[PDB]
């Protein structure tokens, strides 16, 4: 009853989660929440945040194991957008610049806490560049 607007797959770390609109605590506990009101898949910098771990278990923690070169796919069930990871950082929560649109680039930015410890101030950032956009068919949707 959070009404997902998509799904995210990172095959390299066996992550498959719903994409939800906004960073409600429920959204962050269930999957990847859109960090900006006006972002679109395959445009500017598409920013997604998820909790490191929930009561249930691991959620966006796998981001710590993502490597430069790994593929990240998102879909809205119209098109499938595949990104290639270009960097992974541990950064301070103050570094808001990481989610900003970057002129002439099509980026995805994935954010989670650097650990599950209470009052964690650092964030794992995985960022990638758009490699392909497809029609959401049988072939392209298999990974979700």
């Amino acid at each position: 009853n959070l009404h997902p607007i998509g799904k995210i797959a990172i095959t390299s770390v066996h992550l498959k989660l719903p994409i939800l609109k906004g960073l409600s605590n429920d959204n962050l506990s269930a999957g990847a929440g859109t960090m900006k009101a006006d972002q679109k898949m395959g445009e500017g910098n598409y920013a997604l945040a998820g909790h490191y771990m929930t009561n249930q278990g691991i959620l966006f923690s796998p981001l710590k194991n993502v490597q430069t070169g790994d593929t990240v796919a998102i879909t809205n069930m119209k098109k499938v957008y595949t990104y290639k990871v270009t960097t992974k950082q541990i950064v301070n929560e103050t570094q808001v610049q990481w989610i900003d649109d970057v002129a002439g680039k099509k980026l995805i930015t994935l954010v989670t806490c650097a650990s599950p410890t209470e009052g964690e101030v650092d964030r794992i950032i995985v960022q990638g560049e758009l490699q392909s956009v497809k029609k959401a068919n049988q072939k392209n949707l298999k990974i979700f």
